[PDB]
Order: structure tokens, then C-alpha cells, then sequence
């Protein structure tokens, strides 16, 4: 599972789940 | 599962589920 | 499952389910 | 299942189901 | 699972889940 | 403003000349508040 | 401003000349507040 | 400003000349506050 | 400013000439406060 | 400023000439405060 992010000006989430149970990448 | 993000100016979620159970990428 | 996002100015969700059960990408 | 998003100015959901059961991409 | 980030000006999360249970990369 | 998120922008007394264009040239975005 | 997030921007008395363009040239973003 | 996050920017009395462009040339970002 | 995070920037009386560009040329970022 | 983080920057009376560019040329960053 390849992940690529080219963020210029981030103010929130990108690949970041919130209030979850079992999380896996 | 390839992920690509080119975010210019983010203020919310992109690939980030909220209030979920078992999450997997 | 390939994912591509070119977000210019995001203020909400893109690929981020909310209040779900078992989520998988 | 290929996903492509070119969002200019988002204020709501795009590919983000809400209040669902078992979700899969 | 390869991870790549090219962040220009970050103010939020990128690959950082919050308030989760068992997290694994 | 009193206890009020009052984001403002102003553009004035300018001139924009374009010959060919494929995207926005004047699309400022103003958001008072974003709750998630 | 009193206890108020009052983000402001101003553009004035300028001139922008363009010949070919594929992206934004004047799209400033103003956000009073972002709650996540 | 009194107890108020009051971020401001100003652009004035300038001239921008462009011939070919593929990205932004004037897209300043102003955010009063970002809560996460 | 009184007890207020009041970040400011100013650009004035300048001239920018460009011929080919693939990224931003004037995209200053102003953030009053960032809480995480 | 009184008990206030009041970061400021100023750019004035300058001239920028560019011929080819792939990144930012004027993108100053101003942050009043960053809480983590």
C-alpha cells in the first residue's frame, strides 16, 4: 500500500482517521 | 492500494474517516 | 484500488466516511 | 476501482458516506 | 507499505490518527 | 467585531489584462468559519 | 476586534498582466477560523 | 485587537507582469485560527 | 494589540516580472494562531 | 503590543524579475503562535 502526499498548505487531516477503533495502514 | 494526494490548501479531511469502527487502508 | 486527489481548496470531506461501522479501503 | 478527484473548492462530501454500516472501497 | 510526504506548509495532520485504539503502520 | 469571526477581503483600484487562460484569475475564497 | 477572530486581507492599486495561464493568478484564501 | 486573533495581510501599489504560468501567482492565505 | 495574537504581513510598492513559472510566485501565508 | 504575540513582516520598494521558475519566489510565512 503506497502512500504519496504533496501538501502545499494543510490545515486539516490528510490520512489521519479520528476517533476510530482498530486502525491499520 | 496506491494513494496519491496533491492538496493545495486543505481545511478538512481528505482520506481520514471519523467516528468509525475497524478501519483498514 | 488506486486513489488520486487534486484538491485546490478543501473545507469538507473527500474520501473520509463519518459515523460508519467496519470501513476498508 | 480507480478514484479521481479534482476538487476546486469543496465544502461538503465527495466520496465520504455518512451514518452507514459496513463500508468498503 | 511505502510512505512518501512532500509537505510545503503543514498546519494539521498528515498520517497521524488521533484518539484511536490499536494503530499499526 | 465583538466575539465574532469576521473574515474580510478587499480588492480595489486594479487592472487585470489576460490573453489566454485555462484556470481562475480572480476567485478569492472567504470563509467566516469552518466547523468539522 | 474584541475577542473576535477577524482575519483580513487587502489588495489595492495594482496591475496584473498575463499572456498565457493554466492556474490561478488571483485567488487569495481568507478563513476566519477552522475548527476540527 | 483585544484578546482576538486578528491575522492580517496587505498587498498594495504593485505591478505583476506574467507571460506563461502553470501555478498560482497571487494566492495569499490568511487564517485567523486553526483548531485541531 | 492587547493580549491578542495579531500576526501581520505587508507587501507594497514592488514589481514582479515572470516569463515561465511552474509554482507559486506570491503566496504568502498568514496564520494568527495554530492550536493542536 | 501588550502581552500579545504580534509577529509581523514587511516587504516594500523592491523589484523581482524572473525568467523561469519551478518553485515559490515570494511566499513568506507569518504565524502568530503555534500551540501543540
Amino acid at each position: 500500500a503506497n502512500f504519496l502526499v504533496h501538501s502545499s498548505n494543510n490545515f486539516g487531516a490528510i490520512l489521519s482517521p479520528t476517533n476510530v477503533g482498530s486502525n491499520t495502514y
